[PDB]
DNA sequence: CAATGTATGGCC
DNA sequence: GGCCATACATTG
């Protein structure tokens, strides 16, 4: 069972693992070709580059409204429930 | 592995 | 309320 020792936390498989450690060290070699703000994992800056791009992919289905992040469609979406 | 999905919470 | 970073997951 792959486990930080820091966190004293465990992983289901080795990638999430690997990225874990690396934000260990602190380093952040991705940075914004933009703003210049560094990321310690490429996923990090490739969710910061809509900022920049204003583009709102995600859209609710039921009222058309739209959002930079699906987590926040999601989260949107327990507003629509509540309703049978 | 990358892509995609979920979850959290400070900040405006 | 949603933007936004951060951090975990499963899927292909
Ligand atoms: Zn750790
Ligand atoms: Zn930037
Ligand atoms: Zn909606």
């Amino acid at each position: 069972p792959y486990e930080c020792t820091l966190c004293n936390k465990t992983f289901t498989a080795k990638q999430n693992y690997v990225k874990h450690m690396f934000v260990h060290t602190g380093e952040k070699p991705h940075q914004c070709s933009i703003c210049w703000r560094s990321f310690s994992l490429k996923d990090y800056l490739i969710k910061h580059m809509v900022t920049h791009t204003g583009v709102r992919a995600y859209q609710c289905s039921i009222c058309n409204k739209r959002f930079t992040q699906k987590s926040s469609l999601n989260v949107h979406m327990r507003l629509h429930r509540g309703e049978k």
